[PDB]
């Protein structure tokens, strides 16, 4: 059965300043700056003393990448990592959202698990820094929830929790549909999908590779089939010039996109121990920039669908990268409707039938009660979240709590599940 997620986040039921000796990384604004008597930076640290704690202020996901390498091989206490407008809590004083930041948040959690006893947690505040935002802080660092939100003063804690899967008519996109990575796993299935429908006039599979992928030329045969036309297009997605040039001719032609599906991506299993700025940005380029770079070309679309994943939810050891890509993918969904346009993000669990799993990896997920959703089952679930009556960014992954809390929570407790623990209601 598949099954249906969504991130919420529950009311908790102050002090006013934070004692002791603390490091302070990134770039920690004034009024929580003062919040400490004599902090540390990066600069003045003793390494051979070990701070009380660590706060990291954070805009994106290579600066906590960067405070997490400064403070490796070196005791320290626990280290926190405050962000601004980087999770939507859904109350009347939430922000708009910032797409770099939530990377920030996807990382952290990999944070979590690979250093599960250094690691302190994440919060959110507001951007002004008023007096009641200084004492929620103080209080949370003085004071086992890790993914926190200050909103009016008060705290909130992150969970993921079941949602009702949508019950929906039939996708139709009309005209020209981009599917980015379209020659990949997932791509091909959308494509596949999208020509069975008949609702087309053109679908572009657009990939580094092209028509020169694996399998492209069978593909196509088999989308051409159906009525519209067909292509793989050999474009960088992050490349201005070539997607401007590519959008522009659609244009002109009479034919403009009016549905992308973003499915384009990597993904690597690389402890953030061993992750450079480089390899982040790298492991982020074609899932996030190239993300930003459809949605500022493309303002006026039928459909804008991402591909995330359940990795940029809760995390998984040795995907900080592409963690924190995923959560940039929600971020730009909500960020795209909060200026009008439609935008769904789906973060899926992992799909049976080719792509980035090999067979070994998907024995090893069933281990953890991660089933590889089928894929009519998954294309299904896409059409339901597309069509939607209402705005959302859902999760969908066919998982068996009873294998998977002890996996996830092994080294380290998770209050993110509460609500799948033994008697929750
Ligand atoms: N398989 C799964 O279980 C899961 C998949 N996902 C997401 O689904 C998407 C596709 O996954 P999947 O089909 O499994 O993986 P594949 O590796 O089969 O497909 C990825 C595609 O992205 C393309 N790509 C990578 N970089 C670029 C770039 N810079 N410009 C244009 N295309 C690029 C690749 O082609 P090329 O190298 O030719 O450029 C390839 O076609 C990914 O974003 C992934 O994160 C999410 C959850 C589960």
């Amino acid at each position: 059965r598949t099954g249906w997620f969504s991130e919420t986040w529950r009311q908790l039921g102050t002090a006013d300043r934070v004692p002791g000796n603390w490091l302070l990384l990134g770039e920690v604004p004034p009024a929580l700056g003062s919040l400490f008597d004599d902090p540390l930076t990066a600069a003045s640290w003793d390494r051979s003393t070990a701070p009380d704690g660590v706060l990291v202020g954070a805009g994106a996901a290579e600066d906590l990448l960067a405070a997490l390498h400064e403070v490796a091989g070196h005791p320290t206490g626990p280290v926190w990592c405050v962000t601004s407008r980087a999770v939507g809590v859904g109350t009347v004083d939430d922000p708009a959202a910032d797409v770099r930041a939530a990377g920030v948040w996807g990382l952290g959690r990999v944070a979590g698990l690979e250093l599960p006893d250094r690691w302190g947690g994440l919060v959110d505040l507001p951007e002004r820094i008023d007096d009641a935002t200084r004492r929620a802080l103080a209080g949370t660092l003085t004071d086992g929830e890790d993914q926190l939100a200050v909103r009016d003063g008060q705290l909130w804690a992150r969970r993921l929790v079941t949602t009702p899967a949508p019950q929906t008519g039939t996708w139709t996109p009309k005209g020209t549909v981009l599917i980015t990575g379209g020659t990949g796993g997932l791509g091909g299935h959308v494509a596949r999908r999208v020509a069975e429908q008949g609702s087309a006039d053109r679908i572009l599979l657009l990939s580094r590779q092209g028509s020169a992928a694996p399998g492209a030329t069978e593909l196509l045969e088999g989308i051409r089939a159906f009525g519209a036309t067909a292509e793989a297009v050999a474009v960088d997605v992050t490349d201005r010039a070539a997607m401007s040039g590519l959008i522009d001719a659609l244009a002109a032609e009479g034919a403009p996109v009016r549905t992308v599906v973003h499915a384009a991506g990597v993904v690597r299993d690389v402890r953030i121990a061993e992750t450079g700025a480089e390899e982040l940005a790298a492991q982020m380029a074609a899932k996030v920039e190239g993300a930003l770079l459809l949605d500022e070309l493309l303002p006026d679309l039928d459909d804008f669908v991402l591909f995330s994943s359940i990795s940029g939810i809760w995390g998984a050891a040795g995907q900080a990268g592409y963690a924190a890509g995923n959560a940039c993918l929600d971020a730009l969904a909500r960020r795209r409707r909060e200026q009008g346009k439609r935008a769904v993000s789906v973060a899926w669990g992992p799909w049976a039938g080719g792509g980035m799993l090999t067979e070994h990896d998907e024995r090893e997920l069933r281990k953890r009660g991660l089933t590889p959703l089928l894929v009519p089952a998954a294309l299904q679930a896409m059409e339901q979240a597309i069509m939607s009556d209402r705005a959302g960014d859902p999760v969908v992954a066919d998982v068996t709590w009873s294998r998977f809390l002890p996996a996830f929570t092994a080294s380290r407790p998770s209050p993110l599940f509460g609500s799948f623990e033994e008697k929750a209601a």
